[PDB]
């Protein structure tokens, strides 16, 4: 039985947190994860100024897809730059059409609306993203810091981080191997 993949796409602006704790949570899972760069190869500055260089371009990591999971992390300026990129519409699409889960944090739902995403669902986002997310009320809002609506997985934000990372673990890999994995962690609960 080979390994789930996961794509992480990583923009200028992204909440570094929200991108490095499920980057980790998930390979501490055996989950081949790929972070992808949106502009390219080139390093990406986080919004806190974390410096982050991804595996792969998006280009070149679209040519290696499909994955099991396409993770969009948070950060408003990183969002959107999710948002406005025609790459990004094209990867979801394909994702939603396939049936395959699409994860997004804090501000980084937002991105499903920019790119009419799954419509309909239940989702959650960081309190401050909530109105453009709402915005013509194509989603209903829930409050859950981890809220899963079939294949739409959203979280609220860095302190949500890894609550979100493990219900991707758990939606791929199954609750043992996430309860094995969050042992370590010495996380409260």
């Amino acid at each position: 039985m080979a390994s789930k993949r996961a794509l992480v796409i990583l923009a200028k602006g992204a909440e570094e947190m929200e991108t490095v704790i499920p980057v980790d949570v998930m390979r501490r899972a055996g989950i081949k994860v790929t972070v992808a760069g949106l502009a390219g190869k080139d390093p990406v500055q986080c919004s806190r100024d974390v410096v982050i260089c991804p595996d792969a371009s998006l280009e070149d990591a679209k040519k290696e897809g499909p994955y099991d999971v396409v993770v969009l992390p948070g950060g408003n300026l990183g969002a959107q730059n999710l948002s406005e990129s025609a790459a990004v519409k094209e990867i979801l699409k394909e994702q939603e059409n396939r049936k395959g889960l699409i994860a997004a944090i804090c501000a980084g739902p937002t991105a499903l609306l920019a790119h009419e995403i799954g419509f309909g669902s239940k989702v959650t986002t960081h309190p401050l993203a909530k109105d453009k997310m709402m915005n013509g009320g194509h989603y209903t809002y829930s409050e859950n810091r981890v809220e899963k609506d079939g294949l739409i997985l959203t979280s609220r934000g860095p302190g949500t981080s890894f609550e979100f990372a493990l219900a991707i673990v758990e939606a791929l890999n199954g609750k043992e191997v996430a309860a094995q994995v969050k042992a370590p962690l010495v996380l409260k609960d």
